[PDB]
């Protein structure tokens, strides 16, 4: 017996739901991470310790949207592990930078194949749900990093001693 | 000669779309049925009717949107009998609720029908109007609905004297 | 066993309620046709839409407390289909105000009639209540009309090619 | 080697979004030839002005999304020649008006033309654009310069010698 | 070569702080999970959704100050899986809340198998945190969930129908 | 037969009008282009971004009052394809910046050859346009874009890293 509200939601979708709560999840960890390596002494860059801790805040929402789809079209929640982040020292500004940009664009492509699934089942409550509050929000993290990479290599981080320093002040400040 | 607006706008979403419309018109029709149910000395749950009254009205707005588009896509409004409600006794806060839950089951199968052949006419304005103001909105509600049929089972409806009279109470009032 | 609120209350008033009842429904049902016909692309009338559908919204008004008095009295509501106004194509803003005229008198005569019922039965509440709500409004209605009836055929409506638009702006505007 | 932003975009978008970026400042420039006819000395229709000129303005917006959107996406902006207006004598309110909705269809179907060929290179977030942006701005346009030019034939434009002057103060007043 | 801020600050500490840092990420998901459950459409306990929601960002902020805490210590953070909560399905209010109670007591076991150490070691600062933000929220929490297990069972939880839905709208509301 | 509103107009005037308004709209071009390309991933400088979208709309005010001169004069205007600009991609913040000043020069030397024009055809009010409107703009944007040039060459433009990502910030900011 499924859910009484269920309705031309594929057990496909359900599943490919919990595996994006996950992701999100994940990536939430991932910026919490960085946020409290620019907190460390022997990093102490507060700006882009507070950018980060800003883009954890944010994936937990992204998170929360799913958990509650999932509730909304009556799938079940299956939560899994959260994996610690691949490094618990990040590095430099840009490095951190440069990771984030990668995992913008990994769980974009998740989201992408989320949506091709969404399409292929014939759920348009699904794509609209995507449409609406993950594509777009994906586009503009991924092109913000980019612009930000793109500064922060031309100023000359992570090596050159103002870089690093003078973008946490300015563009992060 | 059609319309001097008209443009990629398939004969057969013209009348799915005045379907929708005589559909939308019915169940604010069956909504305004158990407000006044509810309303009756022998009843006399006045949260319950409140809740009816108010969803009756919101389906009234979802049939002018469809007559609007009708107009703003150049098709031509064709009207039909709104046919009476199945009862005019709802017999119960739960029994009505639970025939709530199957109309909007049965609306959001029409709108799923009438955004698949949007797509197959290629006419993504009507998708994407299906998809802002009617797929949501009938998710929302049918998830409202199970969550209310769910909690006065619970509660002993409609056989416990103070369930009713509780649920509206608490969760109407 | 009767409800036991009811008292002098005939069980042939309580069915012309009924009818009353479906007729206001009817009415409403009319006028939301004309306000939709005038925000067609080919008629482009926003003041005689915006008029018909204020009239459309009060019917409602009309039926509903025709609901209520039944419920009060201990009468029990019994709808019926509403049937679809005659036309789809309503011609011209003159010729949906001669509509719209007619079929405020055949309302008139209908709450004529249920008030020489009331008289009959002698319930002196009925009539009150038809004097006090309907009859006063279907004699401004009437006289409304017929003003602007008058007024469109002296501009020279529909012919004239100012007259509907010029009286859709000063007097409706 | 492509943007580091740049994730399911297809080449074949990035040029039919440069394509599209000429054709709204190509609609902008139209309606600033329509905006400085309608004040001339021997034009003088203000308001037809005024609406010419905000339409105009409208479509450098509609241009500078589509600029940001290829920015947004690490597609590259390749700007054409914006091709001068067919007339630069309107020849009156109706023509103008007339002209405008050619032109308003005319871009409409080179959205939906766009929009068929995102959904074939599978770019939901490029479909959604246009779903969100443009689709629905263009039906609405074209609804309402439909009504103008159903009003304006209907009071005797451009003939009639009241009747461009009377719609000037009215409607577009 | 240690932290230049580094200083009575004890090896093992630092590793009992990296487990504690774990352990409130995991309660934080636990009860994040726990919230999500009673928003489902066969729960519907609105109230104890946002009980155990508030619980979980209030278990993500005792996280971040022993990250902090880390930081300004000089240790190192080292982040380790979040393990997924033992259920999906938390069966009841009150199953939950016996659920919530025996966390919280493991949790302070923890913080008091901590301070120990920190007495072990010598460390007052580590000590004063400890009981300045850890040991009296415990003592709070706990307090509070036996009260609210107290009342469920009195009340009747879970098999009788009002126990849950009352207690929902009155203590948790 | 001319204007009813033309006087001391010289037909050689109203064509120079006619090339400078050519030349405003070719410069509002110039510099939209300039915008977006400071907003692309790869260069990111968004102060220098806004900077060159308030010139380019400046140069729409500017090319909008010459074509109201016209009208006023009695003029009639006559509209030429806008040229695009030389490159799509400036290649920096300073040689963007001496892009812009070589062609506030231009349409200054255009300018003033219009005055000349004016000057030999007894056409005072026309020379008092360009003196209030046109002249003095002109030596205080090219005296700004000197300043600027010269202020990036001197900080070590474009090559040195924070060069342009400190007058960014600074002098455009
Ligand atoms: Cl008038
Ligand atoms: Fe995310
Ligand atoms: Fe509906
Ligand atoms: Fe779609
Ligand atoms: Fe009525
Ligand atoms: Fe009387
Ligand atoms: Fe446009
Ligand atoms: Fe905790
Ligand atoms: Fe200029
Ligand atoms: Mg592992
Ligand atoms: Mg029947
Ligand atoms: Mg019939
Ligand atoms: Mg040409
Ligand atoms: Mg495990
Ligand atoms: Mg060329």
């Amino acid at each position: 017996g499924p859910s009484r509200v269920r309705q031309n939601f594929h057990p496909d979708s359900e599943a490919a739901i919990n595996r994006q709560i996950n992701l999100e999840l994940y990536a939430s960890y991932v910026y919490l991470s960085m946020a409290y390596y620019f907190s460390r002494d022997d990093v102490a860059l507060n700006n882009f310790s507070r950018y980060f801790l800003h883009q954890s805040r944010e994936e937990t929402e992204h998170a929360e949207k799913l958990m509650r789809l999932q509730n909304q079209r009556g799938g079940r929640i299956r939560l899994q592990d959260i994996k610690k982040p691949e490094q618990d020292d990040w590095e430099s500004g840009l490095h951190a930078m440069e990771c984030a940009l990668l995992l913008e664009k990994n769980v974009n492509q998740s989201l992408l194949e989320l949506h091709a699934l969404a399409s292929d089942k014939g759920d348009p409550h699904l794509c609209d749900f995507l449409e609406t509050y993950y594509l777009n929000e994906q586009v503009k993290s991924i092109k913000e990093l980019g612009d930000h990479v793109h500064n922060l290599v031309k100023m000359g981080a992570p090596d050159a001693g103002l870089a690093e320093y003078l973008f946490d002040t300015h563009t992060l400040g």
